[PDB]
């Protein structure tokens, strides 16, 4: 997260950190005791044994409850930047309670409205290419950017109806490498997306791009 602040205990109770080969990798969202939602690009094409999830901690290295993966399912239309969600099943179930909870999902057919406030969180870099990544969770609030404006930034075909955008026109606030897969929520604390892609991080005139939970809700509901 670039331009963020420290998360407090009990913020994002459903967030999980996802390590790969013992090192930082991505974020995700705990949907229920045995299921995590993340970005497809975090897991597609990699050995599933490399991953570990951690829930219930501000730290990505220590505390909370961990689990390995039992299975990985990517959206059936996932390709590159498009349809960038995956469902992970956990080898060890994780109960709600204390600083762990489960996400509430945006409805099928919904689309975040331009200008509304969203909050994204993760353990990614705080600069493009950053040499070290924070141990404790960060968060930042950014406005939704209309799909039309985002298409003017990236190209008409580049931003699909299963993506939405968020950021500040002058830059300075965004998700960044290592935040992929983690949650973005709306002003009701409903999970509206997962960190997906962008041109660099927090650049002026290049919004962060998010996989849309509303748009992909049928997939999520099938496998959750």
């Amino acid at each position: 997260i670039v331009g963020g602040t420290s998360a407090s205990a009990g913020d994002f109770p459903f967030i999980v950190s996802i390590s790969r080969n013992g090192g930082p990798w991505c974020g995700g969202s705990l949907l229920n005791a045995n299921t995590v939602l993340t970005a497809a690009h975090c897991v597609s094409g990699y050995a599933q044994s490399g991953f570990q999830i951690r829930a219930g901690s501000l730290s990505r290295t220590s505390g909370g409850i961990t689990s390995s993966l039992s299975s990985v399912r990517v959206h059936p239309s996932y390709s590159g930047n498009n349809n960038d969600l995956a469902i992970l099943k956990l080898s060890t179930s994780i109960p709600s309670g204390g600083n762990i909870g489960y996400a509430r999902l945006a409805a099928s057919g919904s689309d975040p409205v331009a200008g509304s406030s969203a909050t994204v969180a993760g353990w990614g870099a705080t600069s493009e290419g950053g040499s070290s990544t924070p141990v404790n969770l960060l968060k930042v609030t950014v406005p939704i950017v209309s799909r039309a404006t985002c298409r003017a930034q990236y190209g008409t075909s580049a931003i699909t109806n299963q993506m939405f955008c968020a950021g500040v026109s002058s830059g300075g606030k965004d998700s960044c490498q290592g935040d992929s897969g983690g949650p973005i929520v709306d002003s009701s604390n409903t999970l509206i997306g997962a960190v997906s892609w962008g041109n660099g991080c927090a650049r002026p005139n290049y919004s962060g791009v998010y996989a849309s939970v509303g748009a992909l809700r049928s997939f999520i509901d099938t496998y959750a």
